[PDB]
């Protein structure tokens, strides 16, 4: 929408900055400079830019609600774009690692970075660290004289921590939690006791909600200097609700949306993930169907996978998702009404975010 | 080792903080807390603690020099221990990843983290991110009301960046740099045209000197509030010299120090990495020797690795290292004497660091 063109211009600026700083500081040669350019473009581009563009929608909503001159509005928007790129590059970094962890094939319609034959998991592992480091470099450089530098770093780093703990819950969700010893191999579960609504919510809140919903909102507020003009606790709550839903959508599109339209080949089923479908199925389905699920789940065999999808379809998981979505919409709507009573400007930028989220198809 | 007891007590302190904060903020369960505890202990302990201890030695030298009273000195030492642990965790993070990247077997006399049977490289990859995040968490918590907080973050993230570019030079150094395409597999070199003193210096200065020499000295100065009492240029210079040399010793020991004494099993020869021995040997040995080294280096075959070590031995590599160490001793001493003319206290703390480095055996 409104800010794409400006946001993409800032990408070019920030890339030239970053590559030039490496030349100046690290004696970066021409070939590695180009490798780094292709790496940044491959990992950071091609997504929907929902997190980055939110920073800009929020910042501008709040800046217009303030009285400021042309140069100050221009500054807010530019800083917002830089902040948005910190988050997109945080995403880039998380996706490089997660694609390795999940041993996946495609991301955003192209092979996963680690799967580029001129890269491999060995180089990709270090490329991911460069991405994370650059996001902090952006703040240190662009916001060196800004009052919100310290607060930006604190929220960005807190969120980076939060997401790694989220990923921890995710990556250990298929193993009995009583059996984690860094000294003993552990088999995947066969009984699925821990596939509970509580465990699924815990995963999604921490691995997705904080960095996808909370971070863009807060950063938008930080760069426009209006973080003390909104109810902190309601902002966190609406971000948790939308974020949980956003990840329920993800765990509901990797089992029913063609890879081709999504841009990625989910393997929740093969990998026995504690997805919203698995928890919803395990807690509502009849007993023979639960057993048949346990004999088929967690299996690479395409015939086992097809059995799970058939069981999910018989269980009416799409319709259960529709009902959950109605409940979410009801709650979001009212959290937004209450934010609107306090700060109508901020509440509008929450609608813009929610609009890009509700009933999305990829 | 005046500060070891205090340093270790701070580790217990910081660990209990970190685990407790995840309980409070991420609904961390008792099993993953236990997992996290063992991960921390396994990846962060068992090293020599040169980096961490140097922060405290520098901080104390400067606090004595500025005549701090007992209250102030106790704060400075405690802050210095936290900074020290930020660096030891940075190291922890770097080695978790590097062990994966290098496919190594032992770190500090135990199996590499990713090789723990209950871990695997899948989990280790996210674990390494938790270590990095925790490093920032320490500063955000303990230095929340400290004016040096921003400069601590700044130098920390800069050095982390520098090291990852350092690591990029390392992992791409055995492939032809003109053939650095992400779309095209890269065969390892057969002619070694890029195995030069310039390329070797660039690798080790960036992957090693910054975080191992410069980062500890600076943090010791920042926490004691004395960074504005020493020559920044001379400080950086002496860090670069000691740090390159520190990497040279690490390269010499890969080939000549028994894995047992060392705590690790280097595969420089098998991976044919741009070490200080290979580079020197190539630009010191003849053509017949160079040709025999080209048809032996980069092979996992035990006989071929024995040929390499035998070439090195016959080319008197140990002896060329002694001579190199003489020139470095002459130059470090001159640079310390120069520092000592300006602030005797900081120069003495650079000597403490030098003396734990010069002629170390592991
Ligand atoms: C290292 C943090 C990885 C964080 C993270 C958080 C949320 C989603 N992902 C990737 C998704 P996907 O690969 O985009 O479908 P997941 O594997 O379903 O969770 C990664
Ligand atoms: C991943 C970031 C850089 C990691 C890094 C930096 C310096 C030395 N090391 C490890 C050593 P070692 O594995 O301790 O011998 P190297 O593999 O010889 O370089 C790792
Ligand atoms: C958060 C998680 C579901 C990963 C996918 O995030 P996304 O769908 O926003 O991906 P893009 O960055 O490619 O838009
Ligand atoms: C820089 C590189 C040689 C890394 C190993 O560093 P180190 O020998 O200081 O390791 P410890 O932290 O185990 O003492
Ligand atoms: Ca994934
Ligand atoms: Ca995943
Ligand atoms: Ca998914
Ligand atoms: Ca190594
Ligand atoms: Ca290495
Ligand atoms: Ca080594």
């Amino acid at each position: 929408m409104a800010h794409m063109e400006r946001f993409q211009k800032v990408y070019e600026e920030v890339q030239e900055f970053l590559l030039g700083d490496a030349e100046k500081r690290f004696e970066m040669d021409v070939h590695r400079k180009g490798y780094l350019k292709s790496m940044m473009d491959t990992t950071c581009l091609g997504g929907k830019y929902n997190r980055g563009l939110c920073v800009v929608d929020v910042a501008e909503a709040m800046a217009k609600d303030t009285q400021m001159d042309a140069a100050a509005m221009e500054r807010v928007l530019h800083d917002a774009c830089v902040c948005g790129w910190m988050i997109e590059m945080l995403q880039a970094h998380f996706l490089v690692y997660d694609d390795i962890m999940d041993h996946s094939k495609t991301r955003r319609g192209k092979p996963c970075w680690y799967l580029h034959p001129g890269v491999t998991a060995q180089v990709a592992i270090n490329d991911g660290l460069i991405l994370l480091a650059w996001a902090t470099q952006m703040a240190l450089h662009y916001f060196a004289d800004r009052p919100f530098l310290a607060e930006v770093l604190r929220v960005f780093h807190d969120v980076d921590l939060t997401t790694t703990i989220g990923q921890l819950y995710d990556v250990t969700s298929m193993v009995d939690s009583a059996k984690l010893d860094a000294k003993v191999a552990h088999a995947n579960t066969t009984d699925y006791v821990e596939y509970t609504p509580f465990n699924h919510r815990r995963i999604v809140v921490y691995k997705t909600a904080y960095y996808t919903y909370w971070l863009p909102l807060v950063m938008g507020l930080l760069v426009s200097g209006t973080l003390e003009k909104v109810d902190k606790k309601a902002t966190h709550k609406v971000a948790m609700v939308m974020g949980e839903y956003f990840q329920v959508q993800d765990d509901v599109m990797d089992c029913f949306t063609p890879p081709e339209k999504l841009g990625k080949i989910g393997t929740d089923i093969e990998d026995a993930k504690c997805s919203w479908l698995a928890v919803t199925f395990l807690t509502t389905a009849p007993a023979e169907k639960v057993a048949e699920f346990k004999a088929n789940y967690g299996s690479t065999d395409p015939a086992a996978v097809a059995v799970i999808k058939q069981l999910y379809t018989e269980q009416n998981l799409l319709a259960r998702f529709e009902e959950y979505e109605k409940a979410v919409v009801a709650e979001v709507e009212q959290l937004i009404a209450a934010l609107e009573a306090q700060n109508a400007a901020f509440a509008a930028s929450v609608k813009v975010l929610w609009s890009k989220t509700y009933k999305r198809q990829k």
